[PDB]
């Protein structure tokens, strides 16, 4: 009861071109491995996704950090400021230090900006965010390298999931 | 090895007119259960404050919630930010809502601002600060309610710890 | 109290029976040479345990004993808990609590498994010793009981608030331990 | 790869002995009748763990088990540890896994003790299984290999970065495994 959307090599063919794209927008920044592009997983659905772009990253001589955020949403209460509830931080300080938000898929406008602006308290060099699958409004704003467009549509495998399954498969699928 | 700073008593009177103070402040408000005062404990060292200070606050007629965070300092890679790493978050959304944040004692200035930074990305409708011992600069303009002024001393008891020893000590003592 | 039918447990009440049972606990420990650098871990459940915890401490600093405290935070699973009564971990101790003696803070036994889940999980680092002290022991057959070791007060069952236990997160600052009304 | 003495193990030879791997442990699970509703959970430790349970999983889906996947995340203490390897949980499993087949991933044994109170950890859970799957198994004695159940890649002691694993927090994007040079 799914149809592919987006094959593997598709995938890694649309991450590829958003890995030399990002290693040619941080070339003015002289990335060191003292000083690297510190990649931010937002767990669980981005976790496929961030160990693929970090080895394409490798491949463009990008020094890479992974850092891990896990967060929950609240039952009631929530309304203009997208606040979840942090359950994992960065293990490292990232005052002065180069982020980048690793998404799937921007489920919620307000909450990417609760999680840029809990980010942006840590004192970053620069923050920029990166979302796997991205459905063209005015929250583009929001999102700076878009890898793969898609049409509205409920999508699992490659890391996300229904109900906490299907995360394993390889292609990227709709329901 | 210990002398007496403060005794129980003396902490109570305290605290309590620091109790009424508050009450005063906040009619402005119109707090009720549904729009309380919400108290948040910065574990370990204020739980036995935060114990207290809320029966005083219950005493003046005060609607509390109590919520909990606690956060773990950085080895290396914090200098201007007061970044701390976040182990436990609020269980409440505090949107649009009074936050009281409930300090034993200041020992760091930036780490303070760095944890309002992180309670203002939650969008409250007030942030102000209450901190047990006070000693005497230009960071005073950080603290709202302190309760009790004392000099330049290495402290323990009353939920303060040396080495986690000693928070049990029902009045404050200096070494 | 507005929002109490009955009250249950005055704070008078509740300190006495608190200092009755804190020198319970230190004549039981008396043997074991607690110091400073081997003291009674309190671990305090949250939230509903932490005033509890705070005055409990400082009773067992009236009968000399040396005291440290730790806090975890669990928060409960939708489904697929029957037999376990496990919960997400959301704060672990911040001592490693091998070969220590560890009291469990708990304010009310709301579910055997979960209490038993949580000692399973405290087993795990090995302490030297593992009890628990309940504040509210309400009725409960053979199978809780035998979990309890210090309970404070026996109690009836009610919808307990105040003293640290809330209602919808509201009433934990109370001094009495209350009955809530039942027009809430 | 420039801060590389030997190179180890290859992405290639990786995936390869992973997708190998990955058909052991389909056979070893048909008799368990998997299904979506009851799948093996992949119990990702952090951080090292991350890439080769990205990979893992995809190969599993070659092999037509169903799988799920919590991450946990233990910070070490200080002191105080001696027999029991305690560490203290920063994260703990999103889904309860009461009567779930688990398989810790691990990309390294690096002790014994504390793999073994993950394990105590993760069986106060009462799993319905509990198993090890190890991407680098390094030279040990049968203490250590008794824990390990899904050895991938056996491997002599050396400081190993790429593929996930560190130093320093450098050098888990490499698509190798490597040596690191003794001048770091
Ligand atoms: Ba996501
Ligand atoms: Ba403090
Ligand atoms: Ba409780
Ligand atoms: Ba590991
Ligand atoms: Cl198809
Ligand atoms: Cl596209
Ligand atoms: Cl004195
Ligand atoms: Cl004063
Ligand atoms: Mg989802
Ligand atoms: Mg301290
Ligand atoms: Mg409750
Ligand atoms: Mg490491």
């Amino acid at each position: 009861s799914a149809h592919t959307l987006v094959t593997q090599e598709q995938v890694w063919a649309a991450t590829a071109k958003c890995a030399k794209k990002i290693a040619e927008d941080y070339r003015s920044f002289k990335l060191t491995t003292d000083n690297p592009l510190y990649l931010l997983c937002v767990l669980k659905g981005s976790f496929i996704f961030t160990a693929d772009l970090a080895r394409f990253l490798a491949d463009e001589g990008v020094p890479v950090k992974v850092e891990f955020i896990c967060a929950s949403s609240y039952g009631t209460g929530v309304e203009t400021s997208g606040q979840v509830r942090m359950l994992l931080d960065v293990r490292d300080s990232v005052e002065n230090r180069h982020i980048l938000i690793v998404e799937d898929i921007v489920d919620s406008a307000i909450t990417l900006q609760y999680l840029m602006r809990f980010m942006l308290a840590k004192k970053p060099a620069s923050l920029k965010t990166v979302v796997l699958l991205d459905k063209p409004r005015k929250v583009e704003v929001l999102v700076d390298y878009p890898v793969i467009t898609i049409p509205h549509a409920f999508v699992i495998g490659y890391g996300m999931d229904y109900a906490e399954s299907y995360r394993e498969l390889r292609d990227i699928c709709v329901l």
